[PDB]
């Protein structure tokens, strides 16, 4: 059979915990489609545009991912890629199960996945990255080389 | 005996969650107040009259539920309502030992009695109901029909 | 009206923790019946009757509480004691929320009702007591003299 | 492609919760093979046999699903099954992610997948079930028909 | 040896909590750095200014307690003041515990050990301290009387 | 100042999670001292003894770590060791919260201070290394190779 699973964010910026669960994910499904979440009421510090351009640049070199952006509703975008499983990382939880729970409603053949990253990227957090960033201080130990220079590059811009 | 219990929250809007906890605890109860929290820093999508009408449509059939709004402290309306328990909400925490804590400090003599909604009602999240209606989804199985049009109502004449 | 809660438990024995639970929910519900468990599966240190005995003298001198033992299912003891509650402790929930959640098929209508002790008695650990008490270490700090007695008395008839 | 995954576990009895994870993981892998491990430690309630027998009644109508049992290592039953997914399911984790960072290493191209129960089965606890039972309660809210007669035949028989 | 601790935090004020921990690090490590941290992010209600005169009034009297203010990333706070520990407190853990791993690669000869607060203040939250103040309640339960003058004072002169 | 902190445990076996604890902690303190616990009632794989032997074969290369038995109470074993500190493990809480607060009872000026184990050892547990090993399965990636071999040794005594 063919199985497509999505893996929804925000990814403001990709990290290499994303890219970790990418890569796993991409092992085990057919198509694994990266959806890059608008997420306006966040206010990201990268613009959906970055954000998709950041995530192509390390991820494009997989050949069964396909990164894209979504502004509407999570069911619109898993229907619209025919797809029956999302995934989603966990770490060693509200957010997710209620997501999860309330995604049973919403899409009630789709199968939520959760996934969890190898052991030396379980602790990578996107709010202290953006903020060490900010900051700046370096996270290449939290994203590729490619996203420093995102974000060393927005950063600067803002000041 | 006679007991009054206070249920209090920012219901923006009044779920089926807080309905089944309503209804719950208004069998137990002699008198079940409903507290509306204005919420000021959370900034409701919802004003303080707003969430009252939307709640008294749906309660207002309970004969002992009052539906009633607070803008100060809890202390003082907890004791504007001679009640000796806080009914709050558990799903399957942080914040609500916290605040039954401090409240055994500003309350001695009241009791925060948790209580847990049916199944189907243990992972909606406000927050992803709110997000849902203002992308222009339906949440009618998360609020009832009354709630659902107050949440298109307030969508289209925000955008 | 009137309303009968319960309250279960293993009680072996009886500490500080439980008693102060019982003050709390005893000034709440107009009876508060005190359910020692059988537990045979646990195989409690004392034994039913001793648990019974233990927790009288330290309960007995509250009017609205009754201290019984039950060798069944909690509905039977539920039912034959016309309770609409059953009143369960929380310290800062695996085992609780199952327990709720089932209780809720097999008593419909009864209201699982969660409370918390006082800050003094929120990390008392039944299993840490007995083993102190078991190593010869006073216990005081987590049970009344009456309780200390009986463990004392039961660790040295056990050697 | 083609992808086994291997859903594993005690099974002391399968629930209706085991049952929904076997439904919903066989619906999207193309082979669910559910693994009822020997667990000789635990003492279960159910030899093996009867464990497999139980289980196969259940699920023997779904044509994906394989039912087998193993006394040995989950290491090699995963391989022995050419399975690169192992299904876990998650209740709203201790052991969970223990169990699953262990496995990165003990099986470090195998996928561990958390799955979540519908609503009505997030509560169901096994021990819960088994007590119940043994108290001549009815678990026919929690297990099948079929499941409950094994159930009062091993309770008869041991009493 | 000559250990030197750095508890670093927003301090948006000082607690009796974060005060009882001040107390019992301080007795363990030779000197003990309190860190406050700029927080502009947090939109903190007291300037970082107001946050070191309030912290300075309840910690001067210790005499291996040091107050001071940092504006940007936390490793350069703690290699300046040649710490090899970092205390954090511990509450009945999210945030805590990414800070403290990615701490490991930022910081790798540098141990957080966390400490717990005594009983009394395990359920202090400053978010619930500054939402009382704020409201004109008294909060002399959780902060010491001179940050009650120092919330008296900023909450009548914001009005 | 000199500080002498206790790592108490069970130890069954010494895991490598254990022992990146022990160098972590060991070049905070001035002396740490492990200790060995009983444990009579966890009926523990390994005998105190062979607990100890195991622990020492792994740690004796450090200066500072000396390895004890005890038999009795925790509170007699840190007095005897003049110690004012006790160092515990924590990975991504019941149990610890529970002892910490019950010692804060028990021994007023010694502090509980918890720290956490490098990444990849986050995910070990003792139980898990027992029984696999218990299966014939290698655990050389959570223990050191002298520690397999006691566990090889003691399991082909076993069988
Ligand atoms: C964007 C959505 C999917 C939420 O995703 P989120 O913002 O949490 O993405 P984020 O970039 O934070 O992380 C992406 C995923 O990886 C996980 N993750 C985070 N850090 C790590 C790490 N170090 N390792 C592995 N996984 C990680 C996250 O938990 C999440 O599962 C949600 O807002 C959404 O779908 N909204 C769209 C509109 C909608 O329909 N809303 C309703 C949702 S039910
Ligand atoms: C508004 C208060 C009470 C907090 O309530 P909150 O904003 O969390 O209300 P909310 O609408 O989110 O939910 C109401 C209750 O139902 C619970 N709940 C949420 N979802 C569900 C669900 N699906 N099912 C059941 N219960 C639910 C919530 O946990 C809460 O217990 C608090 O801010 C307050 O009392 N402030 C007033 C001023 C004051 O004195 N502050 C000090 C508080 S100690
Ligand atoms: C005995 C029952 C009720 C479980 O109770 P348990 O053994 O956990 O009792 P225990 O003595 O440990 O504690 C009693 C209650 O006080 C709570 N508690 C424990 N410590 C503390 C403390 N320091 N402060 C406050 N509360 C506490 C416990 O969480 C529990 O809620 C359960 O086994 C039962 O009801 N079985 C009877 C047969 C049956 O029908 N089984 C099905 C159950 S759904
Ligand atoms: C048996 C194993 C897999 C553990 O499984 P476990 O005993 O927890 O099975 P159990 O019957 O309890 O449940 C099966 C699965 O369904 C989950 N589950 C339990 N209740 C529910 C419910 N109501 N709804 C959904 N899922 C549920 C469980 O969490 C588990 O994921 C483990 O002991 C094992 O694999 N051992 C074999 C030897 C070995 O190699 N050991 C090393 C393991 S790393
Ligand atoms: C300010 C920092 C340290 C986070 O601290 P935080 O804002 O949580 O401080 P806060 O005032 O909330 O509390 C201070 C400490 O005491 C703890 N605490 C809170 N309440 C209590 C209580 N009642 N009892 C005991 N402890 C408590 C907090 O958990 C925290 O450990 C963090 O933002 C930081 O270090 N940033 C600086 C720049 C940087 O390098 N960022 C990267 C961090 S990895
Ligand atoms: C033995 C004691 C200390 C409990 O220790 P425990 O049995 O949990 O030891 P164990 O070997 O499991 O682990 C030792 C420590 O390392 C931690 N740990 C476990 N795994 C890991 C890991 N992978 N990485 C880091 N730390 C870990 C544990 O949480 C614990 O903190 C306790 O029983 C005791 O002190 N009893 C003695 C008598 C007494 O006075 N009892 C009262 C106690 S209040």
């Amino acid at each position: 059979s063919m199985v497509v699973a999505v893996y929804p964010g925000t990814f403001d910026p990709l990290t290499r915990g994303h890219e970790d669960l990418v890569r796993r994910a991409s092992s085990i499904f057919d198509t694994l489609v990266v959806g890059v979440a608008d997420s306006r009421a966040k206010k990201p510090f990268f613009s959906l545009e970055e954000r998709l351009k950041i995530a192509n640049e390390v991820l494009g070199h997989y050949p069964n991912v396909k990164v894209m952006g979504f502004t509407g509703l999570l069911k619109d975008f898993v229907r619209a890629n025919d797809a029956r499983v999302i995934v989603r990382g966990l770490r060693a939880f509200e957010y997710e199960f209620q997501m999860a729970g309330m995604n049973r409603y919403l899409l009630p053949d789709v199968e939520t996945m959760f996934m969890t990253p190898s052991d030396q990227y379980q602790f990578i957090s996107g709010t202290i990255v953006r903020e060490i960033a900010q900051l700046g201080g370096d996270v290449s130990k939290f994203v590729f080389p490619s996203v420093e220079k995102w974000l060393t590059e927005k950063v600067a811009a803002m000041a």
